[PDB]
């Protein structure tokens, strides 16, 4: 592990974290300066962690090179910190929220599309997100989506949607999670697809929650059903479509990303 884990370590003396510049309980993100021995000094996002399954989750992230997936600079041990570029625009539903933002309806699609190259890569690799939703997308200055994971960092300001296994410990996202992994606590690349199913409903609704009205015990009966997330008014007919069938009770009835990029493609650049 040591040896495996050499070409991801950061040593301290070459981090400067500027604590008087918070970013954002379990940790906290500072703005920082990363020392490169063979470049020039570089503007990082620094996230504290509040172990041998970290430094396994820090080989694997160090692998991932898609222009729709974020990138890890590396990992300084002394709390522990998480090193990563910084994203001038933060995350993807906060972004859209902003009522001083005008995305088109296009963009909005383009978003979308990124999303589904990113996931995409991941899937080709046996990636398992798990966690799929517009708040762990990540924006940078040039308007670039980088798939992410804010692990635990955001489960107190997102306590309205979080769920803490009491015998796993796991993090279970309710309304984003495919009937199945509700009834078994599984995931595979196929939940992933429904997750992506409502992050683009989501995006179609410039960041509105999904099943407003309903309570979180009731989510498994209304799914169940038959019942889904309503079409958004400014949603084009064949993304709905699209969004149906990323919803299958069967996992295997599920498109893949593959077949994903191939219609959003589409949707995107034909009127
Ligand atoms: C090593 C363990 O950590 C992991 C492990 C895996 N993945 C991962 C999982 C699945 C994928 F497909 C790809 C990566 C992660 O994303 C992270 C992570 O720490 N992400 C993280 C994200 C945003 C953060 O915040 C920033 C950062 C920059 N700019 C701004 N403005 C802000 Cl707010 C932040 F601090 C930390």
């Amino acid at each position: 592990l040591v040896q495996a884990v050499q070409h991801v370590v950061i040593g301290p003396s070459s981090l400067i974290v500027h604590f008087n510049e918070v970013i954002g309980h379990f940790g906290c993100v500072y703005h920082g300066t990363l020392l490169d021995n063979d470049g020039k000094k570089i503007h990082c996002a620094v996230k504290s962690l509040n172990v041998s399954q970290f430094l396994t989750e820090g080989i694997i992230m160090k692998d991932f090179s898609h222009p729709n997936v974020l990138s890890l600079l590396g990992i300084c041990l002394r709390s522990p910190l998480v090193v990563l570029p910084y994203m001038k625009h933060g995350d993807l539903r906060n972004f859209i929220r902003n009522e001083t933002h005008n995305p088109t309806v296009k963009d909005l699609i383009g978003f979308g599309l990124q999303v589904a190259k990113g996931m995409k890569y991941l899937a080709s690799k046996k990636f398992v997100h798990r966690d799929l939703a517009a708040r762990n997308c990540m924006l940078d200055e040039k308007f670039t989506v980088k798939v992410a994971d804010f692990g635990l960092a955001r489960v107190m300001y997102d306590k309205e949607y979080y769920s803490v296994h009491n015998k796993t410990g796991a993090k279970l996202p309710v309304k984003w999670m495919a009937l199945e992994s509700l009834q078994t606590q599984k995931f595979t690349t196929k939940s992933d697809v429904w997750s992506f199913g409502v992050l683009l409903w989501e995006l179609m609704t410039r960041g509105a929650p999904p099943y407003p009205d309903v309570n979180t015990f009731d989510i498994t009966v209304y799914l169940l059903q038959g019942r889904r997330l309503l079409q958004p008014e400014y949603c084009p007919d064949p993304l709905y479509e699209v969004m149906l069938k990323c919803w299958h009770p069967k996992a295997e009835m599920r498109p893949s990303f593959s077949e994903l990029v191939s219609r959003i493609s589409a949707i995107f650049s034909t009127f």
